[PDB]
């Protein structure tokens, strides 16, 4: 469950947050495949609560009503159509599995759901699954409110309602089977793995039991015996009884400390600086690289809805964001996930963003399609960070240097650092307030390379800056602290 099951040469997955199935299908064919992306993390494909207060917020998708693959992103067929089409072009589909709970216990009963299924949070009836009061942790939870109250009590964190969400009795074979039933359907459709949402709120043992029920990937597309990829959503920043290591027996875990400390460093907060990144990875209290699913930001914290808090960088900080991602995408630690967002009317008051609830672009609740601008950017308010040259090109960089060790590290003792990945790649950063002009050992083969950040290698030429590597691997670099993109990236496949 540790292997992403991407096909050799693909090393990242993009979170096409709130994208419809038809749009993702097209993206696999038109961009993801030819650009070498490994897979797509999709929003919960199961029926959820239709919330109108606020209007169609993005979080209404983490409030399940049934397991019908029928949401704002599309019905079951469109999902199949997507999974097939993406697989046929070597691009995987990872499902955001919301299996810890159903909806808010206070949500009105009725048919206010994405597929119309009737449900009753009050009487705990989700006849579409079906689930009854026998399937929830009401009796098991020992808190006075019934919800999670104190994170220092590892039991209540798992047995009580996460902010009011009805907690499924995951120790019951019946519930385990209804979830596995949901996940295997998806597996047999061709999905390559899952994001186990709210894993901290699930017992490592209960998750295990649910995985023992899981099939092996669809043998039409995957090697026989392919276990689905599993990355548990667990927010562990230390100082809490629950550790992410407790979930290593079930697969990978999101390393939330990653984007938190990376944003702290890049933002140069509390005295932190890039030169500290030399021992990036485990040396920072992060989980083992082979157990880490890393990312700069995620749909939650890019809104202040998650771990990392204030230091987290997002597309809103576009300049430092490309730099943050550039480093993540060049560093060998973990399996990388690129965020792909949409613009929302963000507006701060007294420090918080009051529009963080705003769902994806839409017309009367109907998610707007992703339009592709002539310059490959997206319209309809989709940010499409994965289409930004500096990101998309660093996505390719990771594939090209895949396997190569981390070496030839350089730092000025401040914020201009550089390192290489074997003899296949080299990247330089300058986050200081002054120009960086120095000849560095790149460990690369002599020749002329295209800087993939400022430009691209096209027709046997570079559209942007060019680096010249000498017979001794040496190469001169020059980045102005006021440069549009304060970092240069060259690799084997950008060589003229
Ligand atoms: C590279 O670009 C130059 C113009 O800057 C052009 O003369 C040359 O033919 C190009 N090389 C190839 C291989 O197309
Ligand atoms: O929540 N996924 O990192
Ligand atoms: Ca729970």
């Amino acid at each position: 469950q540790y292997s992403p099951n991407t096909q050799q040469g693909r090393t990242s997955i993009v979170h096409l947050f709130e994208w419809r199935w038809v749009d993702i299908a097209l993206e696999c064919e038109r961009y993801l495949a030819p650009k070498g992306f490994g897979g797509v993390q999709v929003s919960p494909p199961n029926e959820n609560v239709a919330i109108y207060n606020p209007f169609r917020p993005w979080w209404e998708r983490y409030q399940p009503v049934s397991y019908k693959l029928c949401t704002r992103s599309g019905n079951e067929d469109e999902f199949r159509n997507m999974v097939t089409r993406c697989n046929n072009v070597g691009v995987r589909i990872y499902v955001d599995a919301v299996i810890n709970h159903m909806c808010g216990n206070a949500v009105s009963a009725g048919t206010s759901s994405t597929c119309g299924s009737y449900f009753n949070p009050g009487s705990r009836d989700f006849p579409a699954v079906p689930y009854s009061g026998w399937d929830f942790n009401d009796g098991k939870c020992k808190t006075g409110s019934g919800d999670i109250e104190n994170y220092n009590d590892a039991t209540q964190v798992r047995d009580c309602r996460l902010t009011g969400l009805l907690d499924l009795a995951l120790e019951k074979d019946y519930v385990r089977s209804k979830i596995a039933e949901y996940m295997n359907h998806l597996i047999d459709i061709g999905v390559a793995g899952f994001r186990l949402d709210a894993s901290k709120h699930m017992w490592p043992g209960d998750i295990k039991a649910i995985l023992d029920k899981l099939h092996n990937l669809n043998s039409n597309w995957f090697p026989a015996g392919s276990k689905p990829f599993i990355y548990q959503e667990v927010i562990d920043l230390g100082g809490e009884p629950i550790k992410s290591s407790d979930y290593f027996g079930n697969g990978r875990v999101t390393e939330f400390k990653y984007g938190a400390k990376l944003g702290t460093v890049i933002r140069k907060w509390n005295g932190e600086k890039m030169s500290y990144l030399k021992n990036w990875g485990e040396g920072w209290g992060f989980v083992p690289s082979d157990r880490a699913l890393v990312f700069v930001d995620n749909h939650d914290n890019q809104r202040g809805h998650g771990a990392g808090g204030a230091s987290i960088l997002t597309f809103w900080d576009a300049r430092l964001y490309k730099m943050a991602v550039g480093f993540m995408l060049a560093h060998p630690y973990g399996f990388t996930r690129v965020m792909s967002s949409y613009r929302w009317p963000r507006q701060f008051q007294n420090g918080n963003d009051v529009n963080d609830w705003v769902g994806p672009p839409n017309n009367n609740g109907v998610i707007k399609e992703v339009t592709i601008n002539p310059d490959t950017t997206c319209g309809n308010d989709w940010v499409c960070e994965h289409r930004w040259r500096q990101i998309r090109n660093m996505v390719i960089f990771r594939n090209v240097v895949d396997g190569q060790p981390f070496t030839n590290w350089y730092d000025n003792g401040s914020n201009q650092v550089a390192f290489g990945r074997g003899n296949r790649g080299f990247i330089v950063f300058n986050n200081d307030d002054w120009s960086f002009s120095l000849t560095l050992q790149t460990g690369l083969p002599a020749g002329t390379y295209c800087d993939v950040i400022s430009g691209d290698k096209i027709n046997g030429n570079c559209t942007g800056i060019k680096i010249y590597v000498s017979d001794d691997g040496k190469a001169h670099f020059s980045i102005s602290n006021s440069a549009e993109d304060p970092f240069i990236a060259i690799h084997a496949e950008s060589k003229l």
